[PDB]
């Protein structure tokens, strides 16, 4: 967790709110990841919970501050996945729900944070709206998505969206520039990849992430001219496939764009030039239901996804065949 | 981690003089268990490491704040037995003072902690006192103890010793008033069961340790007037012993004064009464002597220990028999 310098205009708007009464018992933030949503609702647990709030700030000093530091105050409450799971179930929330409607332990405000609202099941969120249609008294609910789409539709309608939007390009790269020594074209580049979210860029090039572009991008280099796309197997096949298939999606749509990869125009130029327009986007159509396919239910046998996927691609490089 | 409200006093003292230019690079702090060396230590570092510090506080804006929110910052430092261990490696030591030799990541300072100077290995703490005659620039150190007797001896003479007290006993009952609900006399007798620590006091009622003392408290009742001592095993035959003799040890001790339990005098008294003092005190002696061993070097065999810890003290209830 880290409190990135872009979030003070959200928190102050949305703490201003809570402190003047004009607050939503149901909060639902919209963030990629890597935003710092889980930061900015972390800010707001803890200035709600302050017994002794000095303006916007939790004080650190009252008892309601030191159970929290401590990471033991009855009255916050946090949903997330069983590490056992993926999803979120029913009894974790009616757990949770059952002891939001006794008198808050410490006597003040009572905060739940659902970490990821898709992730929980039709059943959950289906309880969670019971309680949300009927608030009990001074609780503070804090939601939390990446895609507001992929929950459950009558959740949506009983909470206040608040949408955490990404700092200004030029602002994010700078930032970026503090935290790596790169070419400024990558830093972008990630940035882009990332949607604009900075800290998302920053996860990239920690770690496994930017080496396996190049060799993504190493291996395109090689299955462009020689129509090798199954080669690209190797590159694809892994746990981070969905991401690495999201990297693959954006060049066949900067190749189509006759930008996101702004650092590597030569691989763009090399797929605009040897793939006709209606192939890229074929091939950019499958690979975007696939990527889809490996996120929904990571199709248990992942490799059969990918590697049909590589074999399709093959066909559609051949004259004569028709694409849909 | 906890910021308690009597460490504000000791911590407005080290903080300014570290602020004025009087802070000793090597500050070694004595503290019982549970009475915050380590949120005052991590206050410490957060205003050291704080680039941009307001007043004594740490900013928690600046990005030297954010690198330890997030708990990534490159120039601070940890030292702690590896979890797979319950000593301090001479490698990890000089894992870090090699990377202390090199200019502060962050063009600041540099802050290292040993979390118990005393878990060290000879070799270790004979590395880190190499360090501590030649201070790298700009770094500080806070190495924390229960016992400094039990250091090298030539590491302790290199530090500035800073006590933490506990504070009054009155002030101490009442905090804990606050965080449960207990008879007075059982809050203050956990106190002086802690030597005034009121959180290593207040760890005693969260769980097993409490019902644990009353269990042992039971099984004395029994053991006393029948001179059956073997049959307290059960009671004291766990991972915990050492804190378990020490209770014990405790009560012969209030029975010897013709006082720490104040919530049993009961018992005191019905020890003071069934055991001639020389009885007490050696039974006393035997079980100091058997509770260091058990920390010393957990006798491989700890239900040996202890049997024959039993066994030698049903002995000493003998007429005729020569104490030593
Ligand atoms: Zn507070
Ligand atoms: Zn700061």
């Amino acid at each position: 967790m880290r409190w990135y310098p872009w979030l003070r205009p959200d928190f102050e708007k949305l703490v201003a709110s809570y402190q003047a009464g004009r607050g939503h018992h149901a909060l639902l933030i919209q963030a990629l990841p890597g935003m710092g949503d889980d930061a900015l609702i972390y800010a707001l647990s803890r200035y709600l919970l302050c017994q002794q709030p000095q303006g916007h700030k939790s004080c650190g000093h009252c008892r309601g501050c030191q159970l929290m530091q401590a990471g033991t105050h009855p009255d916050y409450y946090t949903l997330a996945p069983e590490k056992g799971k993926n999803t979120l179930g029913v009894d974790a929330v009616r757990e949770v729900t059952e002891k939001l409607n006794e008198h808050a332990r410490l006597g003040g405000a009572k905060v739940v944070w659902v970490t990821d609202a898709a992730l929980l099941t039709d059943a959950a969120a289906n309880a969670l709206l019971k309680t949300l249609e009927e608030p009990p008294a001074e609780t503070w609910f804090f939601l939390a998505t990446r895609e507001p789409e992929r929950l459950l539709a009558t959740l949506r309608s009983r909470c206040r969206l608040h949408y955490l939007a990404p700092p200004p390009e030029q602002y994010a790269v700078t930032w970026l520039s503090r935290e790596v020594t790169m070419s400024q074209d990558a830093l972008l580049a990630a940035l882009r990849l990332s949607a604009g979210s900075p800290g998302a860029a920053l996860a990239l090039f920690q770690g496994d992430n930017w080496q396996a572009r190049e060799t993504l991008c190493q291996a395109l280099a090689y299955s462009v001219p020689s129509g090798d796309w199954y080669s690209l197997l190797a590159a694809l096949n892994h746990e981070q496939a969905p991401a690495r298939l999201h990297w693959l999606a954006t060049l066949l749509m900067d190749a189509l764009k006759r930008v996101t990869n702004v650092d590597v125009p030569g691989l763009v130029a090399e797929l605009a030039n040897h793939l006709s327009p209606s192939r890229l986007q074929a091939i950019l159509g499958d690979v975007c239901h696939i990527r889809e396919q490996l996120m929904s239910v990571t199709g248990i046998n992942r490799e059969l996804l990918i590697t049909d996927l590589l074999l399709r691609i093959e066909h559609y490089l051949q004259p004569g065949v028709v694409l849909p």
